[PDB]
């Protein structure tokens, strides 16, 4: 009856290009769905080392495992056993465009994801392509009901060795592939989120990868 229990294991197949560079990853891990922390055990399988900084790719390997505070309805989690997918346009202001595409089945008791990674325009001096990133800070969706599906909004802050940061955009549409019939809408409503490089080894072609992302609505005082 519920199919999303406390534990959840997950496997995960990844294939794409930046810029020029194909490439294919594989990862494996587990959290817990309902709070909302995960754990993924990243490998790079083809074109490795790859030449961009691995943070290009940390927003495309986990909508399931968001805690849904507040009674507030789960889009992801309802889909099941059917799942959903979701895709995205991630644009670097300076000049780097990173789309994605995301399937999420579930199989045997494993939550399974199939990645498409697109990337295209990213400066061959910028801070992606010489390496110089340190990761994310945190951060906050924006995630509202859009024809019969969900859309995303965000922005996302990479940290730079110097202290800098480059900013991106993600657009992020999520569809479900249950029945909109059996579906109970959310509102308007905010994901925190938290991702995190856990460890690195060889150059990036194996990294451990966390997350803790938290749903809840505007919780200020109102006037209307």
């Amino acid at each position: 009856s519920a199919l999303i229990t406390e534990n959840m294991h997950m496997k995960l197949y990844m294939e794409g290009t930046v810029n020029n560079h194909h490439f294919k990853c594989t990862s494996e891990g587990e959290g817990k769905p309902y709070e909302g922390t995960q754990t993924m055990r990243i490998k790079v399988v083809e074109g490795g080392p790859l030449p961009f900084a691995f943070d290009i790719l940390a927003t495309s390997f986990s909508k399931t495992f968001i805690n849904h505070t507040q009674g507030i309805p789960d889009f992801f989690k309802q889909s099941f056993p059917e799942g959903f997918t979701w895709e995205r346009v991630t644009t670097y202001e300076d000049g780097g465009v990173l789309t994605a595409t995301q399937d999420t089945s579930l199989q045997d008791g494993c939550l399974i994801y199939n990645v498409k990674i697109r990337g295209v325009n990213f400066p061959s001096n910028g801070p992606v392509m010489q390496k110089k990133t340190l990761g994310w800070e945190a951060c906050t969706e924006m995630l509202y009901p859009a024809d019969g599906g969900l859309e995303g909004r965000s922005d996302m802050a990479l940290k730079l060795v110097g202290g800098g940061h480059l900013i991106c955009n993600l657009k992020t549409t999520y569809r479900s592939k249950k029945p909109a019939k059996n579906l109970k809408m959310p509102g308007v409503y905010y994901v925190d989120r938290r991702l995190e490089r856990i460890k690195e080894a060889d150059k990036e072609t194996y990294v451990e990868q966390h997350e803790v992302a938290v749903a809840r609505y505007c919780d200020l005082p109102s006037k209307l």
